[PDB]
DNA sequence: AAAAAAAAAAAAAAAAAAAAAAAAAAAAAAAAAAAAAAA
């Protein structure tokens, strides 16, 4: 029982990974986004006991549409409290690899040591990081959430000059939020919020990553 | 007839329920530094 739920999690956990990385504009196949769950057992096994697959062995390197050497590590450690160890392995490996962002789904939490080390090694390289049971819904497929774009700087200049707005009385959104964590919204970013209304059909909002 | 002690009048004085945020204390895992055993 262990073993066809743990496949079946990992599954569902690699899809919404692909998910968030296809939204995000990395490039990723159709055939990955439609992967089923005999798929997955095919391609990377079904014991996890027996390391088939191993959670080392599902690291997903995605790369970017625009620029091509702008890549995304997507690691699985099998440790559930995670240490300073691991991450200094992982930063080592995106050293080694010469890759800015990673994803670490980390399975209980993280040491807040970590976090701070999170947090001073972030403007060199941006390593975030996901509970497994956060990974397990897609978000922004919820009948609640409406459409969520990330904008350019062009676009939120274009939109300051247009509605004579400074960045500072625009509506706000947390960075803790689980959107723009999904979406890997850094501070000072702009989020377009496309929702559906009852008096005029469609409502676009604006809010600013803080 | 002048001086002193006790009694009474006049004047100042002090004596209810709910809910959220912040502070605190025991605990508890983690991580860096110091001492000991062995090759």
């Amino acid at each position: 029982m262990d073993d066809e739920a743990e496949t079946y999690k990992l599954w569902r956990i690699r899809k919404t990974i692909m998910q968030l990385s296809h939204d995000r504009g990395y490039l990723v196949t159709q055939d990955e986004l439609d992967q089923t769950l005999e798929q997955f057992k095919e391609m990377f096994g079904d014991k996890p006991s027996e390391k088939r697959p191993a959670r080392s062995d599902l690291i997903v390197l995605v790369a970017h549409n625009d620029d091509p050497t702008d890549q995304m590590f997507v690691f699985f450690p099998e440790e559930p409290k995670i240490g300073i160890k691991t991450i200094k392995t992982y930063c080592t490996r995106m050293q080694e690899e010469n890759i800015h962002r990673a994803i670490v789904v980390v399975q209980g939490g993280m040491t807040p040591s970590a976090k701070q080390s999170l947090v001073d090694m972030a403007p060199k390289y941006i390593l975030e990081q996901f509970l497994e049971s956060e990974l397990l819904i897609n978000i922004t497929e919820h009948e609640l959430v409406p459409e969520h774009v990330v904008m350019t700087v062009e676009e939120k200049q274009e939109l300051l000059s247009r509605y004579k707005l400074k960045e500072n009385m625009l509506m706000r959104i947390q960075a803790g939020d689980p959107v723009a964590r999904y979406f890997g919204l850094k501070r000072g970013q702009v989020v377009k919020i496309i929702r559906s209304s009852e008096t005029a059909g469609r409502y676009i909002s604006y809010r600013l990553v803080c």
